[PDB]
Parts: C-alpha cells; sequence; structure tokens
C-alpha cells in the first residue's frame, strides 16, 4: 500500500507516515477513511494525506464580518505615545521567517517561536507585509478578506498570540493595510458587478465610458494599457489604480469609508500597535486632476488619525508614498496641528542619494536632500529604511526639478542595471563588508526611526531570477542544514528554495555561524544596534552638519535638546582611501568625545578645528560628555 | 588619476575586454532589420534578401523516420558570453546533438517578441530576436545541420500576434488604413460568448477595449496577444508569405500553433471551424507545391479523435498538417505504472483513430503543452477522467510543465521504461532537452520556465553553458544536491558507460537500425499477466523488420506468456546485446522481467 | 570493448579516448598493442591505457650522475647582489599550482603557464620546496636523487624551461635542499649497508652501539624512540636526526662534503638563483654536545658560500633554522665579515608574537623581539613569513630563557588548538579581513624580505584532516570550475581533493572571482605589494619604533639612508576598537605625511605631537616627502 502527500512516499486484517506532524487527513479513492477489505484494497493501491468562525461571510446580500470581541484580548503595553521615534523596526514576511506547520511556507507560529533571536538582535517593534486572505496575485497586496488571515499562515487566533507574545519582551507589531484597492476576489467587488442596486454596489468607481479621469498617469505601465477595465458582469468599465485584478474603492462612498475604518478598529481592537497605509496618494480620484494627492484624500487620513487618537490611544500610523521631500511632509499634515495625519512617513531618496554619495565619494548629495528635508511635525518621526524602491511599484522617488541628481543615477552602472530590482544591502554594497558597516551606521544615525529588512542583519543576498521583488523575499536561512533551519520539511513542498549561492548561500551565510564568531556582521549589528540603544539623540536628537576640511567624509552631531543632554557624534568617511578632517566643534569646547564601541577616550575638544582620521569607507561614534 | 570600468575592475578598454571573455570593439571615476513601417506600409524582408542555406535531398517521409529534439535557444549554449543562450552557440553543439543520435531539431519561438508570453507573443515575424541572434546566423544553423543529415523546425504562432506588433499598432491608429482590418474589431462585448476562455483565472474576457481605437478587439490568449481576423484575405497571404519566407531560407518544417481558433463564428464554440481546415489545406497546398518535402505540425491541446482531422482528409493520403500530437499518452503511462496494469495504455491506443497514409503522430514525453497548461481530457471518452485526482503526484504537478526525472523520482529503472516505450510506440518521438541525463526542474521560477533552465554540459561555472558573469545569466544553472550540474551534466554522463545519456544513445542507435519503430505495423500481444504490456513493430512484406517490445509496469519481477505463433520459427535477438534467445514454437513464449523493467527483441529468420 | 586507465572508461576487422591528450600507451591482457582477430579479442575485453638521461646511474660500484653541460643553458638576470632584500618571495608546491599534464597532479608545466599572474600579482621570486625524485615518505623532503626531478613532476628541461622564462618576466628561483639526510632509497645510502669496503661506505654514521652522541635529543620524539637504527643489511647502527627512513650524511667524510656542493653548483649552472639549506643544526655530529650548532658545521657553510660566491655570482643561499633570533644570526656568519655563510636567516618568532599581540591588544610582544633581534651584516636580510611553525619540524621557535612570552602562548585557545599544525592566514584570524589585511601590513612593511604562501593572498583555508602538514597543501583555487581548475583531470585521479569548504572553498574563494572584484582581497594584496615596489625604504630602510601615547597601536619609520631618502611611516592598531595615538615625529618636523594607497596628503608634521586616529584592527602607510 502507497501513503503519499505529493513530495513523501511510503510503502507499506490489520486496521507511522504521520510520525513530524500529529492533524493529517487521509483518503483513499476520495473516501475519508478512519481494514483493506472493509474498503476492498488491494495491492500497489495508495493513500492520501491531506491538511484539515474563520472568515467573513455574504449572507442576506450583506457582507458580514466578525468583531474583535469575537476574540482573545491581547494585553497591551504602557501607553507611550513617543515609542515609534527610539523604535528600531524589522520588517519580515511571515511567509520567509519560519515553518512550524512543517506546511513549506512560514506561518505566525513560526514567528513567536523566533522572537528570542529579535529580542536579542535588539529590535523594537517588527512590521509585517500584508498577510490577509489573498489569492497572491500581486503579493498578498490585493486583499480578498481583511477579517481573515492567510490560511497558508493561520488563524487570527494565531495573531493574538504573537501580538501577546512579543509584547511580553517589549515589541511592538505593525502591517501594511492596502487602502486604495482590493482584489477581484473581495465579496465587495463580487457585489458590486452583480447587485448594482445592492448595498454594495457603489463601493467601486464605474462608469459606462473610458474617457474619464484621463489627466491621471498608468503606474504599471509596462503591463496595463488602461486604469479602466471593462467588467464581464455589469458591463461597466471600474477604476483600477494598479492591476486590473485590483478595483479602487470609491471613497466618494461614506459607507466604503466606515467600513475602511472599522478594519482599522478590528486590528487595533485585537491588540496591534501600528499601521502602514499602502497606495494612500490614491484614494480619491476626481476629473481634470492627476488623481493624486487630492485634498480630500488628506482629509480622510486626518478623520482616521483621529478615530485612532480617540479609541485606540498610542498607535501609530505610517505612510507609504513614492513622493520626492515636500510632497510627503504633505501626508504628516498641517505643522501647526502637531500631527493630524500619519505619524511617520518615510523618506525614500535617501540612499538613493546616498549611494550615489560613496560612488562619487563626497558628501554632498547626503547634505544636499537633509537642508531639503522640510521640517517635521515634532510628535512625528521620519522612516529611513535601507532601500531604493518601494514594495508596491518597484519605482524610485525622483523630481525632475528638485533633484539634481536625476540625471546621474543612470550614469551609473550598478545602479542602471538594478533599476525596478528590489536588492538586498549587501549584493548593493557587492559584498563590501566596509561599507555594509557604513551604510548600516548612517541608517542607525541619521534622523527618523530606522528600519532593517530580514537577513540584511547577516549579510543575505537575493534570487532576482524568482521576481523583481519576490527575489528578496527568500527563506530566511537560519542554520546551515535543510531548509536553512527555516523548515522541517521536504524542500520540494518549500514556498520558495532557500539561497543555495556559493557567496550569499545559508550553507556559507546563516545566523548560527555568525551568532558563533565575533567579528561577524550579526553581533556588528547588534553592537551598534545596543550602542544606539543607549543613545536617544540617535532618536530625538538635533541634526547639525559641522564645517569639515574635506566634502568627502560626511560629519553630524546629534544632541538631545537641553542641559546634560546626549550629544554623539558621527563622522562618516565615503572615500575608499583614508582621508583626514579638520572639525568645526567649537561649539562644545572643553567636551571630550568617547568612542562608543571601546569607551576610548579621546583627546578633548577646544578651539582649534578638531582633527580626525578615517581609513576607507570607515566611520567613528563619539559620545560628547562634560 | 584612478579608474573604474563597470558593467568592476580599477589599455582599461582592452584589459577589461579580455578579462570578460570579449573582443575588444564588441583626458580628451566610472566607466560603462527586419520588418519597417514605411508610412503606412509594414514591408518585410524577402527570402532571396539572404543567402540560401543547403538543403537535404527530398524525402516526403522522413518526419516518420525521425526523433525530435526539442531545445530552447536560450538554454543550450551561449557563444556572445552575453549570459543568454543564442543562435551561434547551438551551431557549435551540433557534434552533441549528431553524436546523440537524433534526426532534427524543434525549435520554441525565436522571433522578435516582448517575452511576455515565453516568447509566443510574436512582435516581427522576419527578425529574429536580437538576444538570440540574426536572420544570417539562422542561414549558418540550417546549413550547418544539413551537411550532417539533421533538419531544423520551429515554431509558428498562427492565431495572433504580439500587441507590440507594427500590423496591430496600425490598425488601433488607422482604422481606415490597410492594416485596420487585419484584426478582429467589435464595440460590444456580448459577441462570440458561446466560445470559453483559455486562461480563466488570469482573463475574464476575451475581448479587450483599446484606449487608441476605442473598440473591441478580439484575444484567445492574453491581452498582449490579439487575434487576427483570418477571414481577411490579405491576413492569409501575408501569414502564408511569413511561411514562404522561412522555408526560403531552409526550414525543414513549422509547428502551427494555437490553430483551433483561427477563425471565428458567431452561435459556435470559435473552435476547429470548417474554415479553419479549409485554410490549412491552402497551406498544405502552398508548401507542397512550392517546397515540396516539408511538414506542417499541428499544436491542438485537444482529445484523440479531436485532433485526427487535422491530417486531413485520408483519400488524398493527407492534405493538412502531416503530424497531430497524441498528448493524453503519458497521463496514461504515469497511470499505468501507479496502477501496475496495461490498460491505460492498451485502451488508448485502441481507441485512437486512424492517420492518412502518408501521416504520423507525434509522441512526447510530457503531461501538459507549452502554450497553455491544460491537460487533455474528455469526460466522455477518457476513462481515468477522474482518476488522475486520485493520484497526489499528478495533483501537485498539475499546470506545471515538470520534466522525466522530477516526475519518476529520478527511478533510474522508470526512466528506462518510459524512454524505451516513447522510443517503439507507434509515432515520431520528441525529446526534451535535458531527459537524456536526467536534467532536474526548478519550478519555482515558473509553471512553464521550470523546464526552461540552461543546459547543464560540465561541472564547470555556468554549467559550461556561459563563459559569463552568473549575475547576467539569464536564469541560473540549477544547483541542486541530486539534480544540479556538479551532479548530474554532459561531460560526467559521457565518461561513465552505466550513465543515461549513454542508455539514451544506446536506444536511440538501435532504433535507427529498425524503421519497424517508425513505420511498422502495430500488434498489442495478448498477456496473461496484466502488469506487462508487449506488442509487435512489424514492416510488412517478406525479410520485413519485425521486433518485439515486452513492458513491465510493476515494480516486482513477473512472468508473461505471449502469443508468437503468428511469428513461429523465429528467433528472438535482443537489440541492445545482441544475444540469441530461444526459438519460438508452439508453446506460449515465456519471459520474465525485473521490476520496471523491459526487452526489446528483432524476430529474425 | 573496454577502454580505460582506473578512473574514466569508455565502451566501444577494424583496426577516441585520447580525445584531452595525445603520448598515451595502450595495452591488452599484458601485450602493448600498437585489429581484434589479430589479438584473439573477444566480447566484453578491456584495453588499458597508461602513461609512457634522466637519472643518476650506478656503475661499477660508484653512483654516476650527470652534469650541467648535458642539458641547455639558462639565460641569467643582470647580476644584482642585493636583489634578495628587495624581493618578494612566494613560497608554492609544484604539485599544487596547476596541472599542465592533466595527470592529477600539479607539474612543472603547470607552472610556466602561470607566471603571468604571479608578475601581474607581484612577487619578484618564486620559491619551490623539494621536488626532486623520492619516495615522498616525509613530503619530498627524504631525497632519493639529487639529480633526477620527481618524474610526476616532470623532467630536468622542463626545470630550465621554468628557470628562462620566470627570467624572461624578471623573476627569480629558488628552492629548499635538505643537507642533513637523504632517503633510505638513495643509492648512496644502499651503497654504505651492501658495499662498506666501497667508496660509499663512509658516507653515513654507523656505530657498533646506540650509546652514542646520547645527549642530543629527538626531533620527532612521538614518532622516534633513538635517532640510532639497526640496519639489517650492514647489521649496524645508523644516525638519523629525522626518521628511520632519513640516515644523516657523515659531512666528517669530506667526500661526501664535496659531493653535496656539487650538487649545488648542478642547480647553480643550470640556472637557479638561490637555495634554503633545510636542517643544516645538524649537519655535524660530536660526542659530548648536543650535535647542534657546532663550529665545523658552520665552517662548510662558510666553505658552501664562498664556492657560490667564487663560481656563480649574485646567487642567494637561505637557512631554515627553528632557532630563537641570537641563535640564527650565528648563521649569518662572523658580523665582520659582512657576511660569509647563509645571506638571509628567517625570523620565525615574528608571528607567533604577532598573533599574541593583537590578542592582546598590545604592541610590547612585537617591540621586544625587534630589539632583542640583534643586528645582521649589511649584505644580509632577515627572512620574514607569515606562519608559526616550519615545514619541517611542525615546531614553534621558542625560548625557555629569552621569550617572556614562553608560558603565554598555551594561555590561547587559538595557539593551544593549532599547536603541531601549519595552517593559513585566513583559518588562523578565522577569516576576519580587516585582521588579515592587518597582518599583511606589517609583513609588507617590517624589515626584512617577506614570504608569501601560495593561496594566502586571495584568503584560501586548509584541510587540517589531511594532514598536519599536507593540509595547507591543497590545490591552488582558480576558478569555480571542476577541479578549481587546476586540472583538467578526473578528480578522483588528482593527488589531493581541492577544498570544497563552505567559507573557504573554491566556489567561494578563488582568483577569477577575486580579480574580477574590486574590494576584493587579492586586489588589495597586489596594490600593497605595487605600493611596496614603488618604496625601497619597506626593504633596506632603517627601522626606528616611534614615541607613541597609546601602545595599543604600532608605529615605526623606514627610511632609506642619506638626503633625499625614501622615507616611509607605518601606523599599525592592535586593539578591535578605535584608538588615537599621539606621535614623537619631531625629528620629521615639516615633514608632509601622503597615504600611499590613495595619495591624500595629511597635516604637515610640526613640533607638536602627531596626532592620528585608527579603527579597529586598521594601519596606514604614509610617505615622508619635503
Ligand atoms: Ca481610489
Ligand atoms: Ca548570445
Ligand atoms: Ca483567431
Ligand atoms: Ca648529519
Amino acid at each position: 500500500l502507497k501513503v503519499s502527500d505529493g513530495s513523501s512516499e511510503i510503502f507499506f486484517t490489520t486496521p507511522a507516515f504521520a510520525k513530524g506532524k500529529e492533524s493529517l487527513r487521509f483518503l483513499y479513492d476520495g473516501i475519508r477513511i478512519q481494514t483493506p477489505e472493509d474498503l476492498d484494497m488491494e495491492d500497489n493501491d495508495i493513500i492520501e494525506a491531506h491538511r484539515e468562525v474563520q472568515g467573513s461571510h455574504v449572507e442576506g446580500g450583506v457582507v458580514e464580518h466578525p468583531d474583535a470581541k469575537d476574540f482573545g484580548s491581547a494585553a497591551a503595553l504602557p501607553a507611550d505615545p513617543t515609542w515609534f521615534k527610539h523604535a528600531v523596526f524589522y520588517e519580515v514576511l511571515v511567509r520567509a521567517f519560519f515553518d512550524a506547520s512543517a506546511d513549506g511556507s512560514g506561518d505566525l507560529r513560526g514567528l513567536i517561536d523566533r522572537l528570542d533571536y529579535l529580542q536579542w538582535l535588539g529590535i523594537d517593534c517588527i512590521w509585517l507585509p500584508p498577510f490577509y486572505d489573498s489569492p497572491l496575485r500581486d503579493g498578498g497586496y490585493d486583499i480578498r478578506d481583511f477579517y481573515k488571515v492567510l490560511p497558508e499562515f493561520g488563524t487570527v487566533d494565531d495573531f493574538v498570540a504573537l501580538v501577546d507574545a512579543a509584547h511580553r519582551r517589549g515589541i511592538r507589531i505593525i502591517t501594511d493595510l492596502v487602502m486604495n484597492h482590493t482584489s477581484e476576489s473581495h465579496p465587495w467587488f463580487q457585489e458590486s458587478r452583480r447587485d448594482p442596486d445592492g448595498p454594495y454596489g457603489d463601493y467601486y468607481v464605474w462608469s459606462d465610458t473610458s474617457e474619464r479621469y484621463t489627466d491621471a498617469r498608468i503606474i504599471f505601465v509596462d503591463t496595463e494599457e488602461s486604469n479602466w477595465s471593462f467588467d464581464p458582469v455589469r458591463r461597466q468599465f471600474y477604476w483600477h489604480r494598479f492591476f486590473s485584478h485590483q478595483p479602487d474603492l470609491n471613497y466618494d462612498n461614506p459607507a466604503v469609508q466606515e467600513a475602511m475604518i472599522d478594519v482599522i478598529r478590528f486590528w487595533l481592537g485585537l491588540g496591534i500597535d501600528g499601521f502602514r497605509l499602502d497606495a494612500v496618494p490614491y484614494l480619491f480620484e476626481r476629473e481634470g486632476t492627476n488623481c493624486e494627492n487630492l485634498p480630500e484624500t488628506h482629509a480622510f487620513l486626518k478623520r482616521v488619525r483621529k478615530v485612532v487618537d480617540d479609541e485606540f490611544p498610542g498607535r501609530v500610523l505610517l505612510a507609504e508614498a513614492n513622493q520626492w521631500p515636500g510632497d510627503v511632509v504633505e501626508y504628516f499634515g498641517d505643522p501647526n496641528t502637531g500631527g493630524d495625519e500619519c505619524h511617520m512617513a518615510f523618506h525614500f531618496p535617501l540612499m538613493p542619494r546616498i549611494f550615489m554619495a560613496v560612488r562619487r565619494e563626497s558628501r554632498f548629495p547626503i547634505s544636499e536632500i537633509i537642508a531639503q528635508t522640510p521640517p517635521i511635525p515634532d510628535m512625528a518621526q521620519w522612516g529611513i529604511f535601507l532601500r531604493n524602491h518601494d514594495e508596491l511599484t518597484l519605482e524610485m522617488v525622483t523630481d525632475e526639478e528638485r533633484d539634481y541628481m536625476y540625471a546621474e543615477y543612470a550614469k551609473d552602472p550598478r545602479m542602471k542595471a538594478n533599476v525596478g530590482i528590489r536588492r538586498r544591502l549587501a549584493p548593493l554594497l557587492d559584498n563590501d563588508r566596509n561599507q555594509i558597516e557604513l551604510f548600516t551606521a548612517l541608517l542607525l544615525s541619521l534622523p527618523g526611526s530606522p528600519v532593517l529588512y530580514y537577513g540584511d542583519e547577516i549579510g543575505m543576498g537575493d534570487v532576482i531570477w524568482l521576481g523583481d521583488r519576490d527575489g528578496v523575499r527568500i527563506p530566511m536561512q537560519w542554520t546551515p542544514d535543510r531548509n536553512a533551519g527555516f523548515s522541517t520539511a521536504n524542500p520540494g513542498r518549500l514556498y520558495l528554495p532557500p539561497s543555495q549561492d556559493p557567496v550569499y548561500g545559508y550553507q556559507a551565510v546563516n545566523v548560527e555561524a555568525q551568532r558563533d564568531t565575533s567579528t561577524s556582521l550579526l553581533n556588528f549589528t547588534r553592537t551598534m544596534l545596543a550602542v544606539r540603544r543607549r543613545h536617544p539623540a540617535f532618536a530625538v536628537g538635533a541634526f547639525q552638519e559641522l564645517g569639515g576640511s574635506n566634502p568627502s567624509v560626511l560629519a553630524y552631531v546629534r544632541q538631545v535638546a537641553g542641559d546634560d543632554g546626549d550629544t554623539v557624534l558621527c563622522v562618516n568617511n565615503l572615500s575608499r582611501f583614508p582621508q583626514p578632517i579638520e572639525l568645526d566643534l567649537q561649539q562644545w569646547t572643553n567636551y571630550t568625545p568617547v568612542e562608543l564601541t571601546g569607551h576610548v577616550e579621546f583627546p578633548r575638544i577646544g578651539q582649534v578645528p578638531y582633527l580626525l582620521t578615517l581609513p576607507g569607507h570607515g566611520f567613528y561614534w563619539f559620545q560628547l560628555t562634560t
């Protein structure tokens, strides 16, 4: 008799295969069995082994959804409305970290088991890309059910257990949430194309003609030909700002707005602490405009921010906005209010300038965007991560008018080749350890809350051939064991093969090998993460670029405002050669720099230009004491 | 000063050129033709515009006596050192194919294309994709292949073009122009509603609204693949001129793709229309009149019985396609092994319709085709219809093109058994590149791209396929611990005599010495054991080639008593070892076989 | 029909296997063949494929040897009796570099093909471990024939071609040569145990008792029990200072001395430029002494040095001597003579102190041995290589009386574990790129001629399980191809398997990958090799350790004596943390340091302590101009 599941097979009056699972369902010739003569079983027959309240339900023409009271109440933390400024974020796919169910795909159940590593690393909050139920036609960003987590990951109660356990250690949880669109398979859309006179008939934008909203540009110009697609059911055009399978929400309907914010109370009611809003420059669409950054779109964001500010105190709202600095600051809100919209916006053109600066060996590309950066509300924080494109529209922020480097990125072969490809830090810097430590020093010292991608802390690579976005979404390399220790299942049943690259593969780089070795990149990242934790000037301090005699090196002091305030000095060399520089630190005369990693005392600053020397791509961190 | 040279090294141009394995030309920091539209006419080159390739002596039956080798040009060999397989690289590796013992090479589409659908979206019918080479490089290919007895056929999508085709750009821009009616256009979507959607999960309608022409165009496949109005007489002559072009260069034939969807009529399913066969009958006419001795193959994801008429009228001996493909073959062979019974194979043969005399079936070892990704099955005529879902392996590899070795868990015995059937059963066999050395599949990079991984030649860098940086490779060679190039490759397999490659070559060389495997009659022999499938391939006439093939489908040793009194007093000679077995009398001949084993015998006088 | 050679098999009135060889001999059933019916060949028979003036000949009781005039005359270089001071040596096994014969073992024939890489790297002379005919019972150090090169490597004419081609590019050739002993299989020994009254009966030390020379210690105390072994033929004890199969030469016989120096004229007459003398503290043995460093042993070395000085001008003589500095200086000769013995002696305890210094993060372990080092003749040069033990007796130089670190090496786990094991630089430093660049900066700047082991320039590792000495003797990793591009033959027929280690293997590190990448260790070594070439103060300059305010960093100036002399400054940090140091460079007031790799100009030195800053394990190289 054969017993099979697809990848693993075992041959055997009597009434072993389960023994790394308990939980499995067995059938024979399409018959759910619980002795062979009873079932007319003959030689060389086959038994199959398949896996075994959970989901919004459409009843009488109405899509019902459960409430947060139907599930367990997760314990929250002492409310600190300014935690997101001191936080270090860790973006990671649930699919890619750990597989506890041994089903080939990383699940929530694996995430709780790996929380000891993330605390040991020194992160303060985990950022989860969308994991709700979806057909996975656009990387989980085409939500099919807001109230149902993807079954391949787990159940909602597993999410409550994660928020609980991550909270017991002092770590928070945020997630993406697509605002502009849902998937075709969402019940709201299926009701619109079938019951126009029903309650969900105007939940989406419908028009008898395509010559409407013509001034808006097509984001995915290589795949889609128009933001209007002819639905075969309703016999009408529906508005999709991304792909055809992603119809845009009609926020012109107030029930849509009330439904979307209701989903926001649902997860906040469960215990989550934050949200990154995806595709928010496209909520509202009006004729004659580009259907982007409209004032009513910002008005809805203001309403959401209060709903949280009132009902869910101490939460955080982030904004994914592929816009040049000066246009994203609008999504912080009105400056006089001190923050009436998203608490955080991401400074996208940061590394695109940092990358070009170290290749041009000059600080000017970085000093420019910092001065050009507008001020933000005091209770707000810029979001700085080490990537060039956003994980929704693989495009880089640029401005023909306000970016002097606009025509210079294409003059870089590394930039011109990795266009539209999201890559990890190590392959972006050709695995140069000196540069990896340099880019990490900048990200952990520049004004704003840093975001770390999973795997960049040990030097993981990417399989770009697997996708321009999925290539960076490879399983986390834990051990040099099978499946990189990420799953104890068959390799052919995994969601994606762990990288077997000769230099970036799990056999060569993983947490186990780096953990058991000093001078490992993992220990470097953890050391800097612990150093930065002991100094709030790295999170809420004021930025001041200092006078230098050498533009090849970027130097700046971050000082916590007030007497006896935390004052650190960061010096970063962008040249591949040793460079000297005299510093204009006369503002801190009689201050004594103390290097942070080694606690080594350096000469006391005075009134003469302070002389430092750095190697190729080196950096220094001093504490300014008195 | 110091200088970086990148595509990284810190004279400079030459020194960088030599280290990259490329030619130089190929005070005064970093250092980094087909068809043409002439107003409103899309002019295309002619067959006389290039040199003529040397052809082979006219054989009106070679397609029957042939073993085909499907190879994606992007995957065999890279000579331009650009990371992708080109034409130029293929001609170098003709020595391996001639040594392997194939007869002709089948090439997936290589035309200029934006590669939005595996090169099946043709942007220009008269320009080879620049990464693959140029039209002049094909002439050298067809020439070089022919100087050694090897022929060339390629895919040719018939039903649709790419959206980027100049015919479609003039159709949506100049509706009153000469190309404005080269495609099907509609003002409503409620037309041809009785036709089913092929890609039901990707597309929601076979009509699509162009923003320029503000009209609905017909596409049987993808939105970038608009169907062609074959009711337009100029479309036909333009397409048969495309056929005239390559045949004038020297190609030995084509496979016509998506042909059951050419014409369209309201009230029908827009499939297998009489005008579609009437058109193909005219294409036959023009190839037999102008280029005698060429072959037309019909891609048809249809059930045997719904494909036989694509051969044409049997009275004429075949006035349409010379070849239709017998698709449900291995799905029954695969089921037969899991059933340890010969009924899944013996039943399809007992219900396969006749074919014209100058026709031939096409057999390949795959469960799904390359255009779509569906497994053919008929609720009425397939008695295994529902039992495929009762197989976890079949259920897992659904819509997934997978090679032979992963399908059979790399079981050497099973691979030899499937190879023996493919090379002995009636029909011209097709070998996918990699099945000869037991290559593996990557899967994760595409349902159809998983089998399109680079040819694993040597255990050197890039599997000996390219001399370029692995980053510039179009697809990385498989580094699987069992299926990788370090484990399986042409270099190692050629050495060890017990290798699969030496096995397949031995079968190819043995089959070449016996035409009964190609044009002989088929006669299943009654066996007392249903686990064993034994058949005879006999050539009509005295002293005709008569071979006996016995195949065991159980994983255990099995005996079999056979009915060979029609061949009394003969002597079975095994082909691989030329060992003489006892002469057959009036007794049921007894044979014993290992698990998943097979014997080939030659009944001689 | 089968055609086989052992690892590769091919099955086939007719009269392919040769096609990557021409050259092969074929036999069938022990019959040298040049049609099967002629030879009674049947089905399933087998044909074997075997490989096809060269050797000293023992005639009438006398071991005759050829002369240098019987072979081709290799062109020499313009005589420069001081080239060995400016030279950078590259020790490499012929067996391990390249296999041109495709026989599984690296040959001389491969060495000429790879000479373009060694010039491109920037070496000045190649050092070849012993390659004469030998039974390979002790790593080729048990010479069986001085006049016959090992056939597995090639012929003598292949050695003349190598000396020719290496000379056309400006590179020289030296080799080891065992002085104290030969192998049992040497014809001189076989004549001694068989014909005592013959000419070779007193070529070795024979005694009827073992109670002679009792005060000498046993080197290989773990394998041998006595330096006396009872020969079964002569029925007498013969003296072996190493292993039993290595009987010591009897230099008390003057014909032995004349024969040994004759071998020296043989290779120098061919065209070689140098010799490292192996086991020279054991030539002469006298009763009551330790049979080591005896004055008559030094007297023989003096005689040899002249024989070269007179007949072979411009050659070089090196001395392998596991002795503390102060005892090895004796092998330079009498200081007043200016050099009457070996031109070079190797400073063994260099890195043993350098290793302990960077682990103790203090310059004192290095500053001590330098001051304790005695002066040497002006026309002499210390030999500095990066290893801890010598490749003959896997032991480390130490002195209970004159080594203050004597009892401290065992207190280091890395040292205590790698005892008796010769390891490469990268595994010795845990593949820390910063430390590898630091140890290389010291070796390329300290007083003396540097010696580089093959593979350490790209970061190769070792397979210590293959042998305590053979583990470092793995094939050179050229390409990620089969056999690391070292041989185009079967992997099972290779002499040793190329390292497939996940981090040190050829797939991960090889010359091809490093050559095509900036910031690669190969390019670093080549850059430093080209920088040092443009500055003779790195070879013949005077050493002066400078006054420093921080013992964590080693600083020294190397100046070519005279006006406008070459003056470089090397600063080397031994701490894993950033460290500042004020330099006492008042001797070079108004001198301007110019960093060598980047040509960056640093502040002009004056009368105030000069301040520099370094990172963890960093180093700087400045040129002192005026
Ligand atoms: Ca919208
Ligand atoms: Ca190419
Ligand atoms: Ca059509
Ligand atoms: Ca001696």
